[PDB]
This record gives C-alpha cells, sequence and structure tokens, in this order.
C-alpha cells in the first residue's frame, strides 16, 4: 500500500465495498461462514479481530437477525 497519505474513509465508485464499512477489501478479510451472505467479506480491525479464528464465523449481520423492526 501507500506508506502514508492523508484523507482516509473515502470510498470511490472503482472499486466494490464488501465490509459494513463500505470500503475497499484491504489487510485481513475472512468469508464469514453463511454462504448466502451477499458480503461474505469483512475487515478484522472492524469485526474486532486480531487472527484468522480456528472456528465458524459469522459475520454481526448474519448472527443478529432475530427481532423484526415492527413487532
Ligand atoms: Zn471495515
Ligand atoms: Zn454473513
Amino acid at each position: 500500500g501507500s506508506s502514508g497519505s492523508s484523507g482516509e474513509f473515502a470510498i470511490d465508485p472503482n472499486e466494490p465495498t464488501y465490509c459494513l464499512c463500505n470500503q475497499v477489501s484491504y489487510g485481513e478479510m475472512i468469508g464469514c461462514d453463511n454462504e448466502q451472505c451477499p458480503i461474505e467479506w469483512f475487515h478484522f480491525s472492524c469485526v474486532s479481530l486480531t487472527y484468522k479464528p480456528k472456528g465458524k464465523w459469522y459475520c454481526p449481520k448474519c448472527r443478529g437477525d432475530s427481532g423484526p423492526s415492527s413487532g
């Protein structure tokens, strides 16, 4: 990558986005065990991850579904 350049937190229309922060893949990323998941791609730092977990990892968007807006 680039040694260092100001102007972070920017989403370019050139490259797509997956992670929740909607940013271009970078650093370490894992594939949500849930295939159906349209993202199946999230950053570590974002998902408070230090290293590839030796266990099924389900994005915070899948594991948290129960609970509809209205009752
Ligand atoms: Zn992210
Ligand atoms: Zn998922």
